[PDB]
């Protein structure tokens, strides 16, 4: 499918969820990132301004592309591969609770999930894997990548 061809990737943050504290929002999407520059040659960068290979945004219902969102519950959030324009973006649905523990959906795992997307891995069977399609919170600072995770995004970079 898709990659990214070039080391250093931009993303932007386009609004924050009313669900958590700004600097939260930041945290758990920058700690995302590092999930996966940590087993890449990639560098990442928060643009505060202007065009960014991904953008992450938060919305609810149909909200511009042909993967409206379906309330509370259901679809947690989506992504676009690489590419221009919508390419590499991630939508978050608003409908959800976002937190930084497990009182409603985890915004740092959710976000490793859909980065996972951004960079052009698909889902995978394995329970074990960030890339497996439903959510389960567990301890973030307990989180690992599964061996299927760095098997699949060191296929695709470096
Ligand atoms: C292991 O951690 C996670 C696994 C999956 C999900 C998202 C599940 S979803 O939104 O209900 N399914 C849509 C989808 O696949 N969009 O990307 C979040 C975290
Ligand atoms: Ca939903
Ligand atoms: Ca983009
Ligand atoms: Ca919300
Ligand atoms: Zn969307
Ligand atoms: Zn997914």
């Amino acid at each position: 499918g898709p990659v990214w061809r070039k080391h250093y990737i931009t993303y932007r943050i386009n609004n924050y969820t009313p669900d958590m504290n700004r600097e939260d929002v930041d945290y758990a999407i920058r700690k995302a990132f590092q999930v996966w520059s940590n087993v890449t040659p990639l560098k990442f960068s928060k643009i505060n301004t202007g065009m960014a290979d991904i953008l992450v945004v938060f919305a609810r219902g149909a909200h511009g592309d042909d993967h409206a969102f379906d309330g509370k519950g259901g679809i947690l959030a989506h992504a676009f591969g690489p590419g221009s324009g919508i390419g590499g973006d991630a939508h978050f649905d608003e409908d959800e609770f976002w937190t930084t523990h497990s009182g409603g959906t985890n915004l740092f795992l959710t976000a490793v999930h859909e980065i996972g997307h951004s960079l052009g891995l698909g889902h995978s069977s394995d329970p074990k894997a960030v890339m497996f399609p439903t959510y389960k919170y567990v301890d973030i600072n307990t989180f690992r990548l599964s061996a299927d995770d760095i098997r699949g995004i060191q296929s695709l970079y470096g």
